[PDB]
């Protein structure tokens, strides 16, 4: 059948298929080309993707996300212990392994991270089957370059649990480079910087590609910096505004804050292609409408430190790879946040004007390369 590429992302996942000489990135039921890596459990059902994210404020302790932060890890991992303080859902210890614990159909139930990720993968599989009209079994699934064997194995296991035949687990920066055919240029080695700014994580990778070998020279970044932080800055901005205008602090009203957050995320996306964005929320709080706007300049100002700060891991990656800026053949934009004009300007300026590879939607580039690899491994390329 058709082999697919799946980017199983920390915040958003994406599925592509290579057929008839090109990659098609597949839209979900709602027409979205990426799907939130969310699973929710209710009195009646299990929800995955858009439907799960959509009900988070009304069911926060039974709505699971960030499974990628747990997958392949032990409960007593410092990372797991630290991350747990920022999740509304329970994480419990089963004989050393972390499990998310939720209420579901009126009973208490627990799931391993790879079970939760299996559900997201099931959804991605179903998305592909809905479009293709065919059973989808074979897949290439991607992971961050720094993932160890426990994390890779658990990611593969998530696929197996979802009934996927995982052809290979490949690195996200490798998938991005494959998408751009940077392994197929007429020449010897190519030094490639992958600048991946996603929803919750920032990954910089330097690869040296030669003879079909994607040597990881260095990785850097911030596992807790992404688009969510920019949204947070916007949310705080508007909470303060509403307090001034109406003498109401909406902060502890989970539904109101969530609706504001959704509006902010949308506005952010709009600001990547327009110089201003409208915020339009009926009855944000006590029936009070919240209709206003934000300029691209104000968004950039709110986030100025965070945007500039992405360059520090780039310098670090270069130093650790023992390469000058000028030795980089290709710069590749990955992750939805790299659509931000200010981020692109900062990075291009940092490379003293060098053109960026960004023709492939950055939030789709990983899935794109995974789809190409899947075709190669299934003999369809
Ligand atoms: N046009 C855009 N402009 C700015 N941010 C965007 C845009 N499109 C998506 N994003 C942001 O990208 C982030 C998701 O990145 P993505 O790479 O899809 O996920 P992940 O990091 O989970 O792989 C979210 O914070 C989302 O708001
Ligand atoms: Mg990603
Ligand atoms: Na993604
Ligand atoms: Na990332």
């Amino acid at each position: 059948g058709p082999a697919v590429g799946i980017d199983l992302g920390t915040t958003y996942s994406c599925v592509g298929v290579f057929q008839h000489g090109k990659v098609e990135i597949i839209a979900n039921d709602q027409g979205n080309r990426t799907t939130p890596s969310y699973v929710a459990f209710t009195d009646t059902e299990r929800l995955i993707g858009d439907a799960a994210k959509n009900q988070v404020a009304m069911n926060p302790t039974n709505t699971v996300f960030d499974a990628k932060r747990l997958i392949g890890r032990r409960f007593d991992d410092a990372v797991v212990q630290s991350d747990m303080k920022h999740w509304p859902f329970m994480v419990v210890n089963d004989a050393g392994r972390p499990k998310v614990q939720v209420e579901y159909k009126g009973e208490t139930k627990s799931f391993y991270p790879e079970e939760v990720s299996s559900m997201v993968l099931t959804k991605m599989k179903e998305i592909a089957e809905a479009y293709l009209g065919k059973t989808v079994t074979n897949a290439v699934v991607t992971v961050p370059a720094y993932f160890n064997d426990s994390q890779r194995q658990a990611t593969k296991d998530a696929g197996t649990i979802a009934g996927l035949n995982v052809l290979r687990i490949i690195n996200e920066p490798t998938a991005a480079a494959i998408a751009y055919g940077l392994d197929k240029k007429v020449g010897a080695e190519r030094n490639v910087l992958i600048f991946d700014l996603g929803g919750g994580t920032f990954d910089v990778s330097i690869l040296t590609i030669e003879d079909g070998i994607f040597e990881v020279k260095s990785t850097a970044g911030d596992t807790h910096l992404g688009g969510e932080d920019f949204d947070n800055r916007m949310v705080n901005h508007f909470i303060a505004e509403f307090k001034r205008k109406h003498k109401k602090d909406i902060s502890e009203n989970k539904r109101a804050v969530r609706r504001l957050r959704t509006a902010c995320e949308r506005a952010k996306r709009t600001l990547s292609s327009s110089t201003q964005a409208s915020i339009e929320i009926d009855s944000l709080y006590e029936g009070i409408d919240f209709y206003t706007s934000i300029t691209r300049a104000r968004f950039e100002e709110l986030n100025a430190d965070l945007f500039r700060g992405t360059l520090d891991p780039v310098e670090k990656a270069l130093r650790d790879a023992k390469l000058d800026k000028s030795q980089i053949h290709d710069i590749v934009l990955v992750g939805g946040s790299t659509r931000i004009p200010k981020i692109q300007k900062l990075l291009q300026d940092f490379f003293n004007g060098k053109e960026l590879n960004k023709s492939i939607n950055p939030d789709e580039a990983v899935a794109y390369g995974a789809a190409v690899q899947a075709a190669i491994l299934s003999g369809d390329k």
